[PDB]
């Protein structure tokens, strides 16, 4: 692990997760990237250095801290032309923010265009040093993070649009292909008796996976950084970039249990050990495992969630009972997705920077349709109601700066006013089931903040939203670096084939 102050020097090399040797980006030589950790109320000082030479992958990048709300440094969020221009390669650029009020499992990634699924996506850990859980567990460090990976054999920008399932789920970045069936399996060790935080986080591009681990149920303790009160549960369905953390209890007979990963499209199924790892309790023979796969019974279902500190619901316990409700219209015209007839592409001076310049109206702000002003101050409700004319369901979308309360998820017709569990990351689920997930959360962040769909060939594909939270106070909450400043007229500066 390394952090709060670290440095991280992205680059280009040949890797081979599951077997098969491809070009891919590494952060300090290894991928998945490094393990960041940290504790509640630091200051992290993440030098990115970009050495990047592969224009195909793009020598270009920037870098988002998922889950973190950045208050006071929304220069510092990621999304290259939103919040800054791309750090171009041979330069660096210091992200330096505090994460004074939250705690749990977050991660990291690329934030331009498709080049988090070429490789630049890890984990981020923000330990709290008076956990309320504490006392549920025994162990909790790097060898008890477990990323889920779904891994491409062909690169974003070479191949399909929208590739229609990976080559191979990695966990904790290896695992096999229906082409390499012999590669190395990750193993996590457990000793007999002890109580584990495992912090399942998926660092996927597109997938979700149906996650379990044969002969052993979960505790369920915290949900996209947020704590909930425990839940038994015996397997998890995970969206792309959802986290959570569950108690393991290592109290069943010492032998190799099958921890399993099913992806919802691409090579289903177990069959040679694909889209698994294995679970080993010391005193085990180093062997695959031999246990069978036993029906869910008791799957993790998200009205279940509840925080464990009581978080109130924003506005009156009725629909559109807040000062400013929006409902997102889908669509999808064949290689664009749109919301409210809007498909997003990144304009040519971040959205931030045109704040900064003056900009202050819908009208003022680009790109056109795709920028939405909030009040400050005030209670918000989205509803994003699945459609049939959005193709690639379920769609899980993510909000930045912001937690929120999932009043209503995705599979219950019910609108819980009182104790919903808030999240950043959540599926809109389907429109056979009539759908309509909506949240809320307050505006207490000025700046501009992305509200898109997670799975990273939609974002490219225009499926995306910035709300210009707060105008008039956006530059004076958010002093911006000489550093952040420099980064356009750089960028600004290339030429096609160095971008
Ligand atoms: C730059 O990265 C790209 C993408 O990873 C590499 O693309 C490979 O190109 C070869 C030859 O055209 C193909 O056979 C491979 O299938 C491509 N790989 C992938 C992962 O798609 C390219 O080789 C890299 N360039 C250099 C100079 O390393
Ligand atoms: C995982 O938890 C489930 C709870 O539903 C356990 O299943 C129940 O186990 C008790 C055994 O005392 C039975 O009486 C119930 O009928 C079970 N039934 C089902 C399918 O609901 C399960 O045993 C637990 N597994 C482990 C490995 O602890
Ligand atoms: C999803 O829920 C939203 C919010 O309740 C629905 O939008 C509201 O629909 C009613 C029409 O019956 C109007 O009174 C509101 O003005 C609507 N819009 C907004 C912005 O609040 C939406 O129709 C629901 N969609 C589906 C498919 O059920
Ligand atoms: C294992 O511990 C769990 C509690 O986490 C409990 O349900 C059960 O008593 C234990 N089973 C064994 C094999 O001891
Ligand atoms: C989809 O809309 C985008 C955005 O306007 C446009 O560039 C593209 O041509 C459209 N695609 C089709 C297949 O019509
Ligand atoms: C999108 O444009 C169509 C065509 O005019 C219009 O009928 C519809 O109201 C628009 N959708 C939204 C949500 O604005
Ligand atoms: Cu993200
Ligand atoms: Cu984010
Ligand atoms: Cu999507
Ligand atoms: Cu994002």
């Amino acid at each position: 692990a390394i952090g709060p102050a670290a440095s991280l020097v992205v680059a280009n090399a040949p890797v081979s997760p599951d077997g098969f040797l491809r070009d891919a980006i590494v952060v300090n030589g290894v991928f998945p990237s490094p393990l960041i950790t940290g504790k509640k109320g630091d200051r992290f000082q993440l030098n990115v250095v970009d050495t990047l030479t592969n224009h195909t992958m793009l020598k270009s990048t920037s870098i988002h801290w998922h889950g973190f709300f950045q208050a006071g440094t929304n220069w510092a969020d990621g999304p290259a032309f939103v919040n800054q221009c791309p750090i171009a390669s041979g330069h660096s650029f210091l992200y330096d923010f505090h994460v004074p009020d939250q705690a749990g499992t977050f991660w990291y990634h690329s934030h331009l265009s498709t080049q988090y699924c070429d490789g630049l996506r890890g984990p981020f850990v923000v330990y709290d040093p008076k956990d309320p859980h504490a006392s549920r567990y025994d162990v909790d460090n790097e060898s008890t993070v477990i990323t889920l990976t779904d891994w491409y054999h062909t690169a974003a920008r070479l191949g399909p649009r929208f590739p229609l399932g990976a080559d191979a789920t990695l966990i904790n970045g290896l695992g096999r292909s229906a082409s390499t069936p012999t590669a190395a399996l990750a193993v996590i060790n457990v000793q007999h008796g002890k109580r584990y935080r495992f912090r399942l986080v998926s660092i996927s591009c597109d997938p979700n996976y149906t996650f379990s681990i044969d002969g052993h149920n979960l505790t369920v303790i915290e949900v996209d950084g947020i704590n909930s009160q425990p839940l038994l549960v015996d397997s998890i369905q995970i969206f792309a970039a959802q986290r959570y953390s569950f108690v393991l209890n290592a109290n069943q007979t010492v032998g190799n249990y099958w921890i399993r990963a099913n992806p919802n499209f691409g090579t289903v199924g177990f069959a040679g050990g694909i889209n698994s790892a294995i679970l080993r309790y010391q005193g085990a023979p180093v062997a695959e495992p031999t246990t069978t796969q036993t029906t869910s019974v008791i799957p993790l279902i998200e009205t279940n969630l509840h925080p464990l500190a009581r978080m109130p619901v924003p506005g009156s316990p009725t629909p559109g009972g807040v000062d400013k409700a929006l409902n997102l219209a889908f669509n999808f015209n064949g290689t664009n997705f749109f919301i409210n007839n809007a498909s997003f592409t990144p304009p040519t001076v971040p959205v931030l920077l045109q704040i900064l310049s003056g900009a202050q109206t819908a009208q003022d702000l680009l790109p056109a349709g795709s920028v939405y002003p909030l009040p400050a101050h005030s209670t918000i409700e989205i509803t994003l109601p699945a459609t049939a004319l959005a193709p690639g369901a379920p769609h899980p979308f993510h909000l930045h700066g912001h937690a929120f309360a999932v009043v209503r998820s995705a599979g219950s017709t019910t609108y819980n006013y009182n104790d919903p569990i808030f999240r950043d990351v959540v599926s809109t689920g389907t429109p056979a089931a009539g759908d309509n997930v909506t949240i809320r959360f307050q505006t207490d962040n000025p700046g501009p903040w992305f509200l898109h769909c997670h799975i990273d060939f939609h974002l490219e594909a225009g499926f995306a939203i910035v709300f210009a939270e707060d105008v008039a106070d956006v530059k004076a909450a958010n002093p911006v670096p000489k550093a952040w400043s420099d980064l356009c007229p750089i960028y600004d500066g290339l030429s096609e084939a160095n971008q």
